[PDB]
């Protein structure tokens, strides 16, 4: 991973734009691909620690793009992009700040119901329009075929723990896959435009209306399961949890809730799995080292 210097930030803004003078430069956040910077309280400039951050940051610019003006609720506008690299393929990109603070739990438990409830239909607005956006011209690296990725990760952790585990463990790692794969209720969704890290730190809230102002963070989008976006919403600590996300699953009319519940259910076992591969394609030992623990030691569905 790299990190950047404030100057380093400049040089590569100044040298495709050079009459836009940056007078004030602060870290914002970071994900697991980039590195944000407000500039002039204005823009948020994304910078990738990496290559597989830069792929991220390269489909975010070109989803971004592609729903400008399409959605309820603000979302970033590409207004700067960098150059193609041997290492990145998009060094950079400036979006449209927007303003806010991310909506979390503590703040909407807070808020009075009205608030909630106009929140929770905000919400269900903004997805019903996001999946409903036209996909046929979104290319093979957006679509996320669930049981392409669900088969392609058996293999991935075929190779990856085939010298760290043991016989019966291997074993229950086939089970488990061989389970998920054999029920048709994982796969046999509508593909749609998802947003696919939606939960509360990507959503921001204006306090003085007491709603929702923007819908950040779009690096993960893909062609996929529009369930992916309300399972996101649901840990019972860390995100809103079932009574907010069954008012926005009744706002956006959805037709099988307890469907969407079995998908959470799984994808919460699943995890495990996701940080061995998370561990080794985004370069996180720490994770790696706790799921291979989870599967030597503890039972999987
Ligand atoms: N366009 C934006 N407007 C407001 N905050 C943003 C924006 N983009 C990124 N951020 C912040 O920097 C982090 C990493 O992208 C975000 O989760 C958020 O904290
Ligand atoms: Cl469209």
């Amino acid at each position: 991973m790299r990190t950047y210097t404030f100057d380093q930030v400049e040089k590569a803004i100044e040298q495709l734009y050079p009459d836009f003078t940056i007078n004030t430069i602060e870290i914002s956040g970071e994900g697991n691909d980039c590195i944000a910077y407000e500039i002039n309280r204005d823009f948020i400039f994304k910078f990738p620690k990496h290559s597989r951050g830069s792929t991220n940051l390269f489909n975010e610019v070109n989803i971004l793009k592609r729903i400008h003006n399409k959605l309820p609720l603000p979302i970033p506008e590409v207004v700067f992009t960098g150059m193609p690299s041997e290492t990145y393929q998009m060094s950079f990109a400036g979006f449209t700040k927007i303003k806010g603070v991310p909506l979390t739990p503590l703040l909407l438990n807070n808020l009075p119901k009205q608030s909630q409830n106009q929140a929770a239909k905000d919400l269900a607005r903004f997805l019903s329009e996001l999946h409903s956006i036209n996909i046929s011209g979104f290319k093979s690296n957006l679509v996320l075929d669930f049981r392409e990725k669900i088969n392609e990760d058996n293999k991935k952790i075929k190779k990856l723990l085939s010298r760290e585990l043991k016989g019966p463990q291997m074993k229950k790692v086939d089970d488990f896959y061989r389970d998920i794969l054999e029920n048709e209720i994982y796969f046999k969704y509508y593909p749609c435009l998802i947003h696919n890290d939606f939960s509360s730190d990507h959503i921001l809230f204006d306090t003085e209306k007491n709603t929702i102002c923007g819908i950040i963070d779009f690096g993960d989008a893909a062609i996929s399961d529009p369930d992916n976006d309300f399972i996101s919403l649901m840990e019972d600590d860390e995100e809103y949890g079932m009574e907010f996300v069954s008012k926005i699953l009744n706002h956006y009319k959805h037709k099988d809730i307890p469907t969407v519940l079995e998908k959470y259910r799984m994808k919460e076992k699943y995890w495990s799995f996701e940080k061995i591969i998370y561990g080794k394609e985004y370069g996180y030992m720490d994770w790696y080292e706790e799921g291979l623990n989870e599967i030597r030691s503890i039972k999987i569905k």
